[PDB]
């Protein structure tokens, strides 16, 4: 709880951070896996950096840079350009998504010889079923490929990240919860409230924004008015409902809307949020990776290196190919073309930030209220599992996208059959 | 829980005050006292945050922020434009600080009958004599002055700050009972300690941001290296060699050094760090005046309102007046230039800031206060007296200095 004590911890956090993305950058290498690896050498290695100290920190610094990767990931790109693909894109977000986290939760079962009606597992899955967007935002930039394609990708990650907080936070109540009684009630309850009040609160800020020229005074108000979607959102709303909405997705939503309307609409305001919440992003990328590398306890890590790996191989070569065929077997695009997408996308900070918070929720709050068919299995392990298997997914996922790249864009964008 | 809560009262501080900072914006009047007003609005009055829970929230953020606002103004400041008027900024605020400081102080005693010893109010002076240059800058310019008491007044504003926390810290130890150190030890440790490892860490961040272009990521490396000051300085290095340090200050001049040397440098990595900064300095600028409104209680009102007015007045025409005319007793600037130096001294973010850390630090570890200083008055009616007197102070000189601006420009700054 020492102020000054976590402070410390992310200014050493964000200097060698800062310096290895940095060096990344100058390489031409993914900046996530290193900056994992500086997690792990800072963390159980070295020990400068306790287990329960980063928790404690990640405790309270967690939703905070949690709230600016939605923000950040709802200002890089707009929804007026999605007109043509937008089909495909909602089916690729949704059935692909929910597949994906079914078969890896079905995989991450048959690993740790869990059953295979574990709730464990699909919560796993659930965390690990968003992609991350940044992390191949160079990766076709650079390339500017087949615009359907690129655009197609963009939407669905961004798309995705809010929903595997969602698919997250429902599943985590069969883990123990003030109510849990259907997770299709919460789970529209949640997406519905999201929409409704996120997209309120969108007209709102944007006829508030369009009437004036705030200039530099955007950032409190968008930043503080997300702040406010989670009070409303998560802790005040069930105080006097029990039910409520995920704050997060109301936040993506709001943003995104708001960004499209201040394109659709065209006020200079903009180009000082996407500028701001951008820089913003970049310290909870770094910020939470090395964290994520410094929850890891050595004894866990070396108990469950091996099969989380396997779970993470599972997941890219399995779980989201087959989710991608499953999900796209009514389309327009080619076979070279889904396997394109297939062995694709890969996870990043979401799946990790969101990793880490229900490891601590878990062990803060399952400790006092554990299910009892979960319970067979100790929450500490429930925790070790989730959070290591996440890292290795992360880890395998980015580093094989690093070296799929090239040569994958080039062998399977050949065709292109015109009608 | 608190958490969620904590985020959500925050946020809407953020909203509202930058609503109100827009209003104001438009109607060509400061935010300042609109933010402060605010905070009395959902303070006490709406009663929409309870103050001790703003004050639990203050605990934790008000320290982030102020490194936030000391990192904004260390890159707005180059040194090598100082060169030619340094000599009066060092005596504004050298000896000019040290006098408002003491006279503050002095009559702050003298108002609520208490001896003209006691630290109470020449703590209130510590935390009051820190000018703001956030409201001297965007001024400043817009009234066509002189180059020089610009420049002067900016550089004055902005060395004030952390001397401001500085002091402000040497004097809490006085109100420390399980140790009372030589003043000047700890004075002169903290500052020169600050210097050292302050030019230290600027000159590593110099060679490192030099030599290649970081764009983005000096963010996380800049406030990262900031954040890595405090700790070592308020926390780990006392723990270690015993001797203390000061973090804020440490800050500022790696702030100082590392900024001058980048434009010095023309390196382009420059701007990319401003741009962060200035936002940022914006965002607890706004999040630190807002729960300042927000910290007083009713009762801190209706029984400090009228004796922290007349302290304010003192710290306005009284103390930075006699501060400058003395401070520049041998100076060759113009009277007319001195009571312009004099009648445009704002207490702004810093002092409120030190003013409400004070406040939940004395509130709170309370029981430990040393009773000589307890058996003249209240502990609570010193946190309030202090915090009443600085938001008091803050507001009067904000609003005058503002609505003078104009005329005193006009008929004082033509040599
Ligand atoms: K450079």
């Amino acid at each position: 709880m020492e102020l000054m004590m976590a402070i410390g911890y992310l200014g050493l956090a964000l200097v060698l951070g800062s310096l290895v993305a940095k060096i990344a950058e100058k390489l031409k290498i993914p900046d996530i896996p290193l900056l994992l690896l500086l997690g792990l050498i800072i963390g159980p290695f070295l020990q400068i950096i306790p287990s329960d100290s980063a928790m404690e920190i990640f405790e309270y610094a967690g939703p905070i840079g949690l709230i600016f990767i939605l923000l950040g990931g709802a200002f890089t790109m707009r929804i007026s350009l999605l007109k043509r693909v937008i089909k495909t894109v909602v089916r690729l977000d949704t059935i692909t998504f929910l597949i994906t986290l079914l078969i890896s939760g079905f995989i991450f079962n048959m690993v740790l010889n869990l059953p295979y009606t574990s709730p464990v597992g699909y919560l796993f899955g659930a965390i690990t079923a968003a992609t991350d967007p940044a992390t191949l935002i160079p990766v076709f930039s650079r390339v500017r490929t087949n615009p359907e394609v690129a655009i197609t990708l963009e939407a669905e990650s961004i798309f995705n990240d809010p929903l595997g907080i969602v698919s997250t936070s429902v599943i985590l109540g069969l883990f123990g919860l003030f109510s849990s009684s259907n997770p299709l009630i919460d789970l529209i309850t949640l997406a519905g409230g999201a929409i409704v009040v996120g997209l309120l609160l969108a007209k709102i800020y944007e006829k508030i924004i369009i009437h004036c020229d705030f200039h530099e005074y955007v950032a409190p108000l968008v930043l503080g008015g997300a702040m406010l979607l989670l009070y409303v959102g998560d802790d005040l709303l069930p105080s006097i409902c029990g039910y409520g909405f995920s704050g997060y997705m109301a936040v993506a939503i709001m943003g995104l809307y708001l960004g499209d309307a201040l394109f659709r609409a065209d006020d200079i305001d903009y180009k000082y949020i996407v500028s701001f919440c951008d820089d913003l992003s970049l310290l909870a990328r770094v910020f939470i990776f090395v964290f994520l590398g410094a929850c890891i306890k050595l004894s866990m890590l070396e108990n469950y290196f091996i099969p989380g790996l396997l779970v993470a191989l599972g997941s890219i070569f399995l779980a989201r190919p087959l989710g991608v065929f499953l999900g796209l077997i009514g389309s327009k695009h080619s076979f070279k073309e889904k396997l394109y997408f297939a062995l694709e996308g890969p996870r990043g900070v979401v799946p990790a930030a969101l990793a880490v918070t229900v490891g601590i929720e878990i062990l803060k709050n399952a400790d006092k209220i554990p299910a009892s068919i979960t319970k067979y299995i100790t929450p500490t392990d429930i925790a070790g599992t989730i959070i290591i298997g996440t890292f290795m997914t992360i880890l395998l996922s980015v580093i094989l996208e690093a070296s799929w790249a090239g040569m994958l864009a080039l062998k399977l964008l050949g065709e292109y059959k015109p009608k």
